[PDB]
C-alpha cells in the first residue's frame, strides 16, 4: 500500500504527497541531501504540517546523504560534461543520482511506487521535461519500480498548485532549501538533456550495484 | 446513540442547538470553520468547557477546520466581479457555502450523516438565515446522503427566548464567538440574488467536495 | 545611532530593507501589521531569529500590532459601496492607509521618527506600491513630523537582485510571510482611482489617529 | 494622576477605562460583586486584554464584596419598595450601594476621580439615566469626589462602542456576568427613578459613615 | 444494603440532622446542594460535609452542587414586579424551593433515585416553603413523577433545641452551617392561600422546566 | 601581551600549523572558518579544535564559523557555464578564496583585526588558490585595505610530510581533519595566466559585496 | 541470518571500505582492531565505528579493540638490536602483523569466526605486510588453524580516489581515521628474502603465543 515521494518541501511535492493521501494511500517521504543546499532547516516545518492534517498516512521522513552519487554523477567530470553539452545540467545529473538511491531504498525497504512534484509549468527545467522523465520511467521500470508525477498534467501554472494547498489547510510558500546551482545555467535542448542521461546512465547502475553490494 | 454533528461557532444559537440535542442524550461532535477571517475567536473554548462541564461524554469532541481555503476560492478570489454582478456583498453566503463542502468531506470521512446548526426564525434577516438558502444547502447535502437539520429554527422567536434556557442549563447567555470582520459590511440581498449567487457557485463547491475527498486535481 | 522602524512582513524585500539599515549600524524595530484576514504567518517568527542571528543588538525588537480595528474601518465596513463607485478593489490599499495611521500613534508613543518599508521598483504594478500612493501616504507622515523611506526601491529591479543580497548575508531567499486572503482578488486600478480611494479615507485615518492618541471618541 | 474606574467587563466600562489610559492616565479598575450575579468568570480575561494593551496604566483591580449594602438597600425592603412605586428599583438601589462603597473606598486610597461606562444609548435603564447620573455626582461631590462618565456623550449606540474597542485590538463583546435581575422590570418615569433614589439617600450615607467608622 | 435516596441539604441544621437520621437507619444518602445564585458567605458547608463523611462514611454516597439560577430566576425572579403587585407579599424564596423540585426531577430520573427527603421543620411554618399547604402542593407534584418526598424532621422538630441537641448527640455542630440567601429577612408572612396561589401559578413553568431539562421540548409555557 | 591576528582555519594540517606556530610565538589567533555552503563531512573540524585550546589555552581568542554561501555562489557559481566554457577550467575552488577574502575584509574592519594568516603551502602550488600569481594578486587586494596577509607556513612546508612531523612534535594529530569540498578532484591544473585573469575577472564582485557587507551601497557591479 | 566474519579495521579507508563492501552483500561484521601499544593519536577510530553503526545498523556485530603489546614486544622488539644488526632492515612493522595474527586464531577459535578479511588494496602495496610473500605467508599460517583468510578490496579498490568515493556514496567520510605508528616512515624497503626469513625466524614465536592464549602451554 505505502509508495514514496521524493519532498523536498516545495509546492509541488508537498502537493503530490497530499493528493495522494487523500486518496488514502499511506507516503514515505523521501529528501534527498545533495550536500550543496543552503538554508533547508524550513523542511521540518512542512513536514508539521502534513502530520498534523493527515496523521498515520505520513509513514516516514527519510533524509538521505546522497552527496556521493551526486558528486560522481554531476560534479566529478564538470569541466568535460560543460565542454562538450556548452550547459551546465549539474540539477540533472542530481535527479539521476536521486534516482540511482530510490533504486536502492524502493528494493531494501520493499516499495515499488515512487513519486515526484514535476509539473508541466517548469519544463524549462532540464530534469522536469517529458524526455527526462520517460528516460527516468524507463530506468525505474527495469528495476520494477513504478515512477509516477501525480501533479505533473494538473499544474499548468504556479497558482494552480498554491490553491489546492490552501484548500487543504498548507502554506501556499516554497519551504525548501535551495541549491547553490539555482539560476547557473541556462536552457538546453531537449537533445542534450537526453544525451547526457544516456552519458550517465552507466555510471548510475553501477552505483546501484555498489548499493546493492553486487559489485565494484 | 449514534452522534450527530453540530455546526458550532461558540454563539448562543448554536451551542443551545447542541444542549438540546445532549439533553435528548444524543452525543455531539462540536465543528467550527475557521474562514480565516475571524477576530478575537479564543474565547470559543471557554464555551466548549462550560459544555463539558454540564454535558460530559456527551461532548464527542470539538473540530477547528480551516476552511481559508475554501472561503477564498469561492467568495474572496473574485470579489470585484462578484460584487459588481449582484450589486451586494455576499461573502457571508459564499463562506457557508464553503462550511457546507467541508462538511461533506468531513461527514463522509468520520461516518456522521446528521448535521445540525442553530439558525433561528429571529435572525432571518442574513442570508445564510434564509429559507431560499437553508434548503438550498440542505438539497446540496441530501445529494451526499447527509442529513441538515435545524434544531432551534422553530422554537427562537427571539434572542431572550435562547437565552433563558441556556441560563436553566447553567451556561452562560453571551455569544462568546469571534467575529467575521466582514459582519455588517453589506445591505439586504434579494432572495433570487441570493440563489443565482449559490448556483453560480455550486460548481466550485462541488470541485472542492471531489478535490478533498482525493477524486480530482482539476476543476 | 537612533533607532528607525522597518514594516516588516517577513518577505524578501522588507527583510533586505532592514537588512541594509542594520549593515549601516543603524537599530531597526521590525513592525508587522496584523489586518485579521492573514492566512499562515507562523513562519515569520524564523526570519526575525535569522535576523537577530545575523545582526544581533541592532534588531532593537520586534512588534506584531493588531490593526483589524482601523482596517475593517477604513477598508471592510463600506465594501460594497467601496466597489460599486471605484469599479476596483481597493481593500489592499486600504489596509495600507490603515498601517499609516498605526504608525503615526506607534511612532509618537515611542520617539521614533524615520520609517522604512520595502517597497521594490519591480512590483509597482500593485497600489501600495505606486508613485501616487507612496507620495499620498509620504505627505500624510510628513503631517507628524514623520520621515517616510524606502531604502531598497531604486535598487529592486527584480527578484532576483534582492535574493542574492539577501543569501551574501547567509539570510534565506524565500518569502517567509503570511499571504492576505485578498490578494490577486482585484484587477488594476488607474492611479486616479487609486488616489480619489486615498483621499475618501483620509478622514478616516487621521480621525482614527487621534482617537489612538486619546483626542477624542468621535468622527 | 491615577483615577477609579468601575468596571464590570462590558464594552461600555471597558471603553471608558481604555479612552483614559489612551489620554496617559492610569486607572484602578474596580469591580462591585453585588451577590446575584451569574457567570462572571469571564471578566479575567477582560482584565488580561487590558493589561496586555495598556501594560502599566492599569494600576489595580480591585473586586469588593458589596452584597450587605446592595441587600440593604435595595432587597430588604422590597416588598415595601414596589408596592410603593410599582417598579423593580434593584439595579439602581445597586448603583447606589456602589457609590456609598467607592466614597469609603476613595477615601481610603487617596482617589478622587472616580468614572463609569455611563451611555446615552441605555437610558432606558434607571440608572444610566441623567436624572440619577446627575443625583449621583452631587451625592459623589458632597464628599470631594469627582464622578464622570466619558464615553455617556459619545454613545449613541453600541455599535459606536463596539468600532472603538475593535480599533484598539480588544473584542466587541460584553464580557461580564449577569444579574439573576436582568430583565426583571419595567421602565420606570424619571420622577420614580429620582424618588427612589432620595428615599434611599439616607440608607447610603448612614452605610458610608458606618464604614468610615463614625457611626452605628 | 438499601436503595439510596436524595437528602436536599445546606448545611443548616435541619438538613443535616434529616440526613444523618436516614443514615443512622443504614440508608445512604446523596446530599443535593442548589445554589439559586444569590448566596452568601457558602464556604462553611463544606465543614459540614466532612463532619459527616467523618461520622458516616460510606453512607454518604455522594455530594452533588447544582447550578439552579436559571429555573429559580425563571420562576421567582423574571417576573418579581407582576408577582408582588399581585401577592402583596415577596414569594421568592417559595418559588426557590419549585425550582429546586424541578430540578430534583429531573435528577431523579438521571440517577435512578425515587425518594427526596428535606429538612422542612414545624418550628419554621412561618416560611412558605415550609407550610402544609406547599409540602402537600409539592408532594403531589413529586409523585405525578413517581418520586416519594418525605420530610423526616418536620413531625420531631418542634423547637430548635430540639434539633440542636439531637446533632449534638451525634458529636456533630449545633450551629447553621450554610449561606444565606441575599433574600433572608427581605419578606414579610404571607396567608396559606396566597403561597398555594402562587405554587399553582408557577406549576405551569415548573413542569415546563422538568420537559426542557429531559430534552422533550424548547416551547415556553 | 600581543594583539590578536587571524587565521584561515580549515582543520587540515596546513592552517593548524600556521595558527600553532603563530600561538608558539605568543600570537594570540582568532581562528576563522569559512562555510561555502558545500563541504561534507565538516564535523571533525570541532575534534581539531580542542586539541588546539588543549595546547596552547588562551591564546585561541575565538572560533568563528561564517556562512559564506552567499559570496560564493555570487563569485564562482552564478556564471559557471560561462566561467568555463571561457577559461577551459573549473575554477570555483580560487572563487572560493576569493569569497574569503571578501568576506575577511568586512571581518578585520569590523573586529580591529589586521593581520590575517593561512595554511597556504608550496607543495600544494598546484592548486590555484596557492599560486604565487593568486597570492601576489590576494596579498594586493588585502593591502588596499590596510591589511596584511601572511602565509606563515608556505615557505618552511617543502612536502607534507614537513608539516606533519611539526604537528607531531606539539602533541597534536597529523590527519588533515577538515571536511571535504564537494568540488574536489573535479578539476584539471590551469595556466598560471588563466587563474590571473579569471581573480581580475571577478574582483569588481568581490569589491562590491565589501561595499555591500560594509553597508555601503546595494547597487550591483 | 549469514555467518559473521571478522575485518580487521583500522578506521582508514582501505579497511572501513572493505568491512562495508561485506556488510552491502548482508554479510555481518565483526570489527577488530589490533592496538600494538605504540599507536599515536587513534582517538578518531570511535567517530569511524558510529558512522558506520549509523549506515549498517545491526550488520555490525562487534568493535573489539584488543591489546596486542606483549605479542607485539615479543615478536618484533625484545630482541629488535639482533633482528636489525641480522638483516640489517627495520621490520617491527612486519613483526606486528605476525603478532596480530596470533591474536586473531585465538580470537576466531574463541568467538565461532572462520573469516577474516583486512583492507589490502593492489594500488599500494610498497609496504611488507601488503607484499603477495607476506600475504601467501599468513594465509598459509591461517589456514593451519582453518581460517581463511581474504582481502575483499583488493581488486575492486583501483586507486585511493577509487576508495574515497565508494565511501562518499555511502554517506561516510573520505578521510583515514586512524592512529599512526611511531614506527612510520622508519625502515628501507627489504628485500621478498629478507621478509621471509623474518616471516619464518618469528613463527615459532607467533605459534608458541596462539598455543599461550588457548591456555595449552606455558612454555616456549
Ligand atoms: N533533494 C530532493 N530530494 C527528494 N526529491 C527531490 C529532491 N529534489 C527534487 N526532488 C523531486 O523532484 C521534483 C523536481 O523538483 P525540482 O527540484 O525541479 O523543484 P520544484 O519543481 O520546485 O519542486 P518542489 O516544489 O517539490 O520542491 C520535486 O518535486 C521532488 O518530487
Ligand atoms: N464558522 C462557522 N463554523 C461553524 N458553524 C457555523 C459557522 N458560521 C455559521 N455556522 C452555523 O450556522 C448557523 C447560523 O450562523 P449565523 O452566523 O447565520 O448566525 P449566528 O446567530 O451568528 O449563529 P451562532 O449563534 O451559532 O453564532 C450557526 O448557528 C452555526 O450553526
Ligand atoms: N502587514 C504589513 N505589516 C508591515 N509592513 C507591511 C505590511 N504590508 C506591507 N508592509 C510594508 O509595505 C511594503 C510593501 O508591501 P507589499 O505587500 O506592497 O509588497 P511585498 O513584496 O509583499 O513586501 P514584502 O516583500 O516586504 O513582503 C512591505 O515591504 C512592507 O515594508
Ligand atoms: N458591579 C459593578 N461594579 C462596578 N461598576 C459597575 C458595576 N455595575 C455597573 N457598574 C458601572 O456602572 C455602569 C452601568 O453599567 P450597567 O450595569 O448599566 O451595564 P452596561 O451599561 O452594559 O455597562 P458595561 O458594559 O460597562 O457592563 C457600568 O458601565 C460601570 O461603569
Ligand atoms: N439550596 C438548597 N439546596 C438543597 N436543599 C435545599 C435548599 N434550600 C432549601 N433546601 C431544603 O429545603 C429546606 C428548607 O429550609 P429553609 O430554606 O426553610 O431554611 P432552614 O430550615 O433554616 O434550613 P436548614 O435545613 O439548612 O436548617 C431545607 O431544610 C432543605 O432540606
Ligand atoms: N573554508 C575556509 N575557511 C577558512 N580558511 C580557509 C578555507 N578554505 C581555505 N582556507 C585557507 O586557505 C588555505 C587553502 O588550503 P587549500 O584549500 O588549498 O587546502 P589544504 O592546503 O589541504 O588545506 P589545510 O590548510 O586545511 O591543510 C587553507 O590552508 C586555509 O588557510
Ligand atoms: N593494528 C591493526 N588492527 C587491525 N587490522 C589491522 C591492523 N593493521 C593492519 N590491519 C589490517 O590490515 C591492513 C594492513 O594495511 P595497513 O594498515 O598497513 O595500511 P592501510 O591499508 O593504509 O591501512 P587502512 O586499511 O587502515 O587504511 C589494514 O588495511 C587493515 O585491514
Amino acid at each position: 500500500k505505502p509508495q514514496l515521494v521524493m519532498f523536498t518541501g516545495g509546492r509541488d511535492s508537498t502537493l503530490a504527497a497530499c493528493y495522494l493521501m487523500l486518496q488514502g494511500i499511506p507516503v514515505h517521504l523521501w529528501s534527498g541531501n545533495s550536500g550543496c543546499s543552503l538554508h533547508r532547516g524550513i523542511l521540518s516545518h512542512r513536514v508539521e504540517e502534513m502530520k498534523n492534517r493527515f496523521g498515520d498516512l505520513v509513514v516516514g521522513h527519510t533524509v538521505a546523504d546522497i552527496s556521493g552519487a551526486f558528486r560522481s554523477i554531476a560534479i566529478e567530470a564538470l569541466e568535460q560534461d560543460i565542454l562538450k553539452y556548452r550547459k551546465n545540467l549539474v540539477l540533472l545529473g542530481e535527479k539521476l543520482a536521486i534516482h540511482a538511491h530510490l533504486v536502492d531504498f524502493c528494493r531494501r525497504n520493499d516499495i515499488n511506487t515512487i513519486n515526484d512534484g514535476i509539473t508541466h509549468y517548469q519544463m524549462e527545467f532540464p530534469e522536469q521535461r517529458l524526455v527526462a522523465k520517460t528516460f527516468l520511467m524507463e530506468m525505474m521500470a527495469q528495476y520494477d519500480i513504478n515512477y509516477q508525477s501525480p501533479v505533473y498534467e494538473f499544474a499548468q501554472s504556479a497558482d494552480d498548485v498554491k490553491y489546492r494547498l490552501l484548500q487543504l489547510g498548507i502554506s501556499t510558500k516554497s519551504l525548501e532549501g535551495i541549491s547553490i546551482f539555482a539560476d547557473s545555467f541556462s536552457t538546453p535542448s531537449d537533445d542534450v538533456v537526453l544525451a547526457y542521461l544516456r552519458e550517465k546512465a552507466p555510471l548510475a547502475h553501477n552505483i546501484v550495484n555498489f548499493l546493492a553490494g553486487e559489485t565494484l
